[PDB]
């Protein structure tokens, strides 16, 4: 299924960047394509994602649900592409690693859940065009 494919993958990716601590093959290497984009993703919009996470103040589970309902809303906006796919998820594992920092570790698996809600819930036929995650990998390399 693409939900729990998808699921596995970022939840994976955000959970091993939280810690600092790292269709299988698909999977494994969908994982590594995201560990290279992501990183110059999220040090090119780092003082963004800085600034909206402030804004935010996601201190518990409530909050990233409540995000979550909004995010549904701008992510369905506007283009698609495997470049904002990632930023999406790297604003995920970004609010992670605040999550980790505040000692709300319990909280993580939930924003994979809601990031991982905002992309198929809106992207699902898309991401069935473009080949779901084997077409991720084929993209980047
Ligand atoms: C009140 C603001 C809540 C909010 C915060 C962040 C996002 C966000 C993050 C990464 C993204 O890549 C995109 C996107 O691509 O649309 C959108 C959307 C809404």
């Amino acid at each position: 299924d693409l939900y729990r494919q998808s699921l596995e993958i970022i939840s994976r990716y955000l959970r091993e960047q939280a810690t600092g601590a790292k269709s299988g093959a698909t999977s494994r290497k969908a994982l590594e394509t995201l560990r290279r984009v992501g990183d110059g993703v999220q040090r090119n919009h780092e003082t963004a994602f800085q600034g909206m996470l402030r804004k935010l103040d996601i201190k518990n589970e409530d909050d990233v649900k409540s995000l979550s309902r909004v995010m549904i809303h701008v992510f369905s906006d506007g283009v698609t592409n495997w470049g904002r796919i990632v930023t999406l998820i790297s604003f995920g594992a970004f609010v992670a690693k605040h999550l980790k920092t505040i000692n709300q570790e319990s909280c993580i698996e939930p924003l994979a859940e809601s990031i991982t809600d905002v992309l198929v819930r809106t992207k699902r036929d898309w991401l069935v065009k473009q080949r779901g995650w084997d077409g991720f990998v084929e993209f980047f390399h």
